């Protein structure tokens, strides 16, 4: 299977212009990162289907603004996939990952 | 000016295979990052001389085992850059970044 991660994030103060994810495989490889732009909106925030053409258990995230300009959360965090997907929400200035929709 | 980052990098365990430098831009303009490769030794460890082709005053550094696999010091350091010149000095898991030979 290749790998679909979706993420939700959502900003306070409604300013979004240049925020973007940088994302790395971790498992079962480390590699380099990309950047990934949000393509769409919900309720929550902005939404990013980001799509990975290789198996993956666990990538790791950064929010950034523009290129590293600025981090929403400076240290990194990691995305556990199972069966080639996941699903994260992210809010502004808040570590935790979350699995649900808050 | 051009800038040049001369980088001295030792560790305890005599280990060097994959280590290298990630190193980004910060100011005036912050840059995607790029990957330096050792190309020396002095008496001190690994020497790495980084050219960039801009006058900087800050970058990132940050020393990782091949894309990421891991990390020697896992948080975000910088190098100040005056007269786009710098040297330091970096020691296996001290998070300190020394501007003279300790």
């Amino acid at each position: 299977t290749e790998t679909t991660i979706v993420v939700h994030y959502h900003r306070y103060d409604g300013k979004y212009d240049g925020w973007n994810l940088w994302i790395w495989p971790v498992e079962p490889v480390s590699q380099e990162g990309k950047a990934y732009q949000f393509t769409g909106e919900d309720d929550f925030g902005k939404v990013a289907v980001v799509k990975l053409p290789m198996d993956l258990t666990k990538v790791g995230i950064i929010v950034r603004l523009n290129e590293w300009q600025a981090k929403d959360v400076a240290k990194d965090r990691f995305i556990e996939i199972k069966d080639g997907k996941a699903e994260v929400w992210i809010l502004q200035g808040v570590e935790e990952i979350f699995y649900e929709k808050p």
